[PDB]
């Protein structure tokens, strides 16, 4: 309930005000004080941390229905998550601003990193298949999510914006996410 | 003077707070009233579709004293403009934010377009020498420059979040700009 009040209420303060978003204000509109939102998060940190993963799982949650193992090209096989996620983020827009910025941001600990590739081996095992292994590399790891989630976001913003042509837009962009980002 | 300070204002407006910004607080910052910014925009569109030519002008003026015609090979042509433009961002992050919005815009003309072809004939001449024939389309050429300039926006961004590590996200960043973007 108030957990994911605050859950909910951060992923809207962080879509449209930013991650720099007010504890007092995430709070706030998720009808609390800014106490109490810190006995469920100790620090701002963890809030960021868990909403990632949060929101991390909501977007598997509305693919692994869909989601068919039966393709080995992996190429194919992002092309599902791939449609998949443009059409997550336009259903649920502030859910997409979110992750984009909880993904880049400094705040990410590798127990938030690890989690979220065990919680999802069959992304792990596709990026480990196909992804260039300077995007894996703990280094410039984030910066791959961050090229990534842009070449998502501005295929959202066209596909929203014109959807007559929105199917040209989905194939477009992540015919240029796949040679950017794949060997 | 004035049109001057509309410009500057509609500049930090349409970067701040979307390409939906009020004539009337773009008006208000420029310390004028809203009659004023009317006699020398007669649209918002017009609005629009100057400040994109002034701000694409300021881009070019930022790199064609450093510009060196000698290279023929097109990528390092490209990464000399790259290099540029990440520069100019980093230096003016408002005017670069503010002609990410215009750049994807419905509202530029031709007439626009013509002219910032015209204006620039090495970037005309440099794109119709190496970029893919489908982003230079009329149907999907801005769509081009949105995949573009959201590779850019997440080069800066990490290259001013993490300085010490800035030469490498623009080779990165640049790199998979030009496997995306080109033949
Ligand atoms: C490094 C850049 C890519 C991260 O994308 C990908 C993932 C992936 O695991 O993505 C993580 C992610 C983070 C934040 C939001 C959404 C997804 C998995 C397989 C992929 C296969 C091809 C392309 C991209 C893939
Ligand atoms: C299709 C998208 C490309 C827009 O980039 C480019 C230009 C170029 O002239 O781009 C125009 C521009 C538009 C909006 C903001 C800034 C620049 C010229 C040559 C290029 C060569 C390689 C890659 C990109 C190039």
């Amino acid at each position: 309930d108030k957990k994911q009040a605050l859950l909910e209420a951060a992923t809207q303060a962080i879509a449209q005000s930013g991650i720099a978003a007010s504890t007092a204000v995430i709070a706030r509109n998720a009808g609390v004080a800014e106490g109490t939102l810190f006995r469920y998060f100790a620090t701002k940190d963890e809030l960021i941390n868990t909403l990632y993963l949060h929101l991390r799982q909501d977007l598997w949650q509305s693919m692994i229905m869909e989601l068919d193992r039966s393709i080995t090209d992996a190429k194919m096989m992002t092309r599902f998550i791939w449609n998949s996620y443009i059409s997550w983020g336009l259903n649920h827009p502030a859910r997409h601003r979110a992750i984009r910025q909880l993904a880049v941001s400094e705040k990410l600990t590798k127990e938030t990193e690890q989690r979220a590739d065990d919680m999802f081996p069959e992304l792990r095992d596709l990026a480990h298949r196909s992804v260039l292994m300077v995007f894996m590399s703990d280094e410039y790891r984030a910066f791959g999510d961050g090229l990534x989630l842009a070449l998502a976001e501005t295929t959202m913003d066209f596909a929203a914006r014109d959807p007559a042509r929105a199917g040209e837009y989905i194939a477009l962009g992540f015919e240029a996410m796949w040679r950017a980002l794949t060997r």
